[PDB]
């Protein structure tokens, strides 16, 4: 139908504000101490700690196969990389104050990509 074309559009068009929104994100972490999976070989036990595993390239094959439907969905996503690592680590780790940065900067980012989504529909 014209109607699921016009969807897959506004889909196409989400996946392009939220992979701008990612870049923006992952600049806040210029350490890459969030790019990829926390490595299973290297902290074998991790699962037994964190039962919802997330990372910045886990998110960006999620975005490429148009699997974000809404910001909120992503917000989420993002939202696991910091909370797992603020339980993982401790407070006086460079791990927990980087998820802290990555969060009290993201804020800025994320105010206005709701403002945008919302606006563009």
């Amino acid at each position: 139908s014209m109607e699921q074309v016009a969807m897959e559009l506004r889909l196409t068009e989400l996946t392009r504000l939220l992979r701008s929104v990612l870049d923006q994100l992952q600049d806040k972490d210029p350490a890459r101490i969030f790019a990829q999976p926390v490595s299973l070989k290297e902290v074998p036990d991790y699962l037994d700690h964190i039962k919802h595993p997330m990372d910045f390239a886990t998110m960006r094959k999620r975005l490429e196969a148009q699997g974000y439907k809404n910001l909120h969905e992503f917000e989420e996503d993002f939202d696991l990389i910091i909370d797992n690592c603020m339980k993982y680590n401790a407070r006086d780790t460079v791990f927990y104050r980087a998820a802290v940065r990555l969060r009290d900067q993201g804020g800025v980012v994320l105010r206005q990509a709701r403002r945008e989504v919302d606006s563009i529909g």
